């Protein structure tokens, strides 16, 4: 396991997640279903090839990071939510997670280094 990963991500938030807001959206008013609904259809097109996980991720992303493309940079064991750490560990550079659960909301993550 190396020290750091560095992963992008593509979160999208519900009502129901601990901050139900983001620089695209005022107030998230997506139920957790529809929030899961759009994750899966954004895993379906990034593996047919129809989109671009950062892409997707700088347009629709309820992550600040959206900015960055979806890019986190670099991040050791015990800074993000376990879920999210767990996930982003297992994946190899390159590799992509399905659905991922935090307390923020659902993502998708793309690890990079
Ligand atoms: O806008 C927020 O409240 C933070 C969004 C967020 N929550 C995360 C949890 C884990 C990894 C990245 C994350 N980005």
């Amino acid at each position: 396991e190396p020290a750091r990963v560095r992963c992008s991500h593509l979160l999208v938030k519900h009502s129901q997640s601990r901050r139900p807001s983001s620089w695209r959206q005022e107030q998230i008013t997506r139920t957790q279903e529809e929030a899961l609904e759009l994750i899966n259809g954004y895993i379906q097109k990034i593996k047919s090839g129809e989109e671009d996980f950062e892409s997707l991720a700088s347009q629709f992303s309820d992550c600040s990071s959206a900015k960055a493309r979806g890019d986190l940079g670099a991040f050791s064991r015990g800074q993000m939510q376990k879920p999210f750490e767990d996930a982003s560990f297992a994946l190899r550079t390159g590799e992509m997670s399905g659905p991922v659960f935090t307390d923020s909301g659902i993502h998708i993550i793309l690890r990079t280094e």
